[PDB]
């Protein structure tokens, strides 16, 4: 399918062991994919001082489109050194690893894979 429902759990960025996805623009794209097939993908909410937390390359997640059955559609795009990688929408969020932390909420959406 061009696009799967996924529930993303929203964690706090204090609480997140592993801070980023890899070293590369490339790397964080593939493995942020990887993470989003295997249910081992969370999302952090983008505030003031939350990205200077999280290590680069980030992947955000962008809304695609204005929501079917509460998902709202989205796609990646990374950013390195103040360039992004994609052309999207709003951010909903940065994504993270997921090794377990306890989150606040979840985030319907629907991805572009």
């Amino acid at each position: 399918k061009t696009h799967v429902q996924l529930s993303l759990p929203v964690l706090q960025v204090r609480d997140v062991l592993v801070r980023g996805f890899g070293d590369s623009v490339e790397e964080v794209l593939s493995e942020a994919r990887q993470h989003l097939k295997d249910g081992t993908c969370g999302l952090v909410e983008v505030e003031k001082g939350v990205l200077p937390q999280l290590e680069q390359p980030y992947v955000f997640i962008k809304r695609s489109d204005a929501a079917p059955h509460g998902h709202v559609m989205v796609e990646l795009v990374a950013e390195l050194e103040g360039i992004q990688y994609g052309r999207s929408g709003e951010t909903l969020g940065v994504l993270v690893p997921h090794v377990g932390e306890i989150p606040v909420a979840y985030r319907k959406v629907l991805l572009r894979k």
